[PDB]
């Protein structure tokens, strides 16, 4: 039988709440209490609420600032044109600055106008099925906390810096928003195996994707765009690159503690969208 899946945007209320050891904040209680604070905001959020605005601490804003300054040095030569186009809009309308962490509510309002995408705060990891299902309604489940200040370059756990600098500029691009939504739509009520394959295709596009633009390789994956060292590595000659091809890409193991072994290159967001359309027919 078909598994339960959301049928309207408010149905995400029933799944978005269905949620380390080497972590830099593992032994810090103040950090743990703060993370509990953010988790509770997500857990208590219901669709229709304004996303609670948070007063970030001086330590958190400096951590953001450090990440923000280094990444911005690289974007002009590493990011795709769509990312570079949208990033200045975020600074002007959402307060993206070295000394200010943007509020999810402001970013959500920006995206709703541009592409109909919206943000929902998420306490932690959801199942692949639940996470993908939000995309079907142009809802991106977003972390709201900040990485521990002891290591501003600690990336294996996504934080709000990753969401705001990695994902948000692309969600404001119509072609990318359509591509993303169609992953969500394909996942709705799909088999467990199909959800795994879509989640892997998502991983090697939305999170670690490369694209070809005017004969050059650029980066569009959010995970790369928020990771200083891997952003450089991905466009270096040391990275292994292969064509995005869902029936192949969906078999690739997703790595979390190290650089990817391989990166997949999409011709464009429209082409990646077309390839997924052909692929999803065979798994659903
Ligand atoms: C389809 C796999 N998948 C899943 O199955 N469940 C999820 O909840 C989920 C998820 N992918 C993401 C987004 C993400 C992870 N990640 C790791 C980096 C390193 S960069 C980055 N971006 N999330 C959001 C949770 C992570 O904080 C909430
Ligand atoms: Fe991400």
């Amino acid at each position: 039988s078909v598994p339960w899946f959301p049928k309207k945007i408010s149905d995400l209320d029933h799944c978005a709440n269905r949620v380390d050891a080497d972590h830099p904040g593992f032994k810090d209680n103040v950090y743990r209490k703060r993370r509990k604070y953010f988790a509770d905001l997500a857990m208590n959020y219901k669709h229709g609420d304004p996303i609670p605005k948070v007063e970030f601490t001086e330590e958190e804003i400096k951590t953001w600032g450090t990440v923000f300054q280094e990444l911005n040095k690289l974007y002009p030569t590493h990011a795709c044109r769509e990312y570079l186009k949208n990033l200045p809009l975020l600074s002007k309308y959402c307060g993206y600055r070295e000394d200010n962490i943007p509020q999810l509510e402001d970013v959500s309002n920006f995206l709703k106008e541009r592409t109909g995408f919206s943000i929902r705060p998420v306490a932690g990891y959801l199942s692949p099925r639940d996470f993908l299902s939000g995309l079907a309604f142009r809802v991106f489940h977003c972390t709201q906390y900040v990485r521990h200040s002891s290591d501003p370059f600690y990336t294996p756990e996504p934080d709000t810096c990753h969401e705001l600098l990695g994902h948000v500029p692309l969600l404001a691009e119509p072609s990318f928003a359509q591509f993303s939504q169609e992953i969500g739509l394909a996942s709705l009520g799909a088999s467990e195996e199909a959800v795994q394959k879509l989640a892997t295709c998502y991983f090697f596009t939305v999170e670690f994707g490369l694209c070809k633009q005017d004969g050059q390789l650029r980066v569009f994956g959010a995970g790369l765009l928020s990771s200083i060292s891997e952003l450089k590595h991905a466009l270096s000659g040391h990275a292994k690159v292969k064509p995005f091809d869902p029936k192949i890409t969906c078999k690739q193991e997703c790595l979390i503690t190290t650089f990817q072994d391989v990166y997949f290159v999409s011709e464009s967001f429209e082409d990646a969208k077309e390839k997924m359309r052909e692929f999803t027919k065979t798994i659903k």
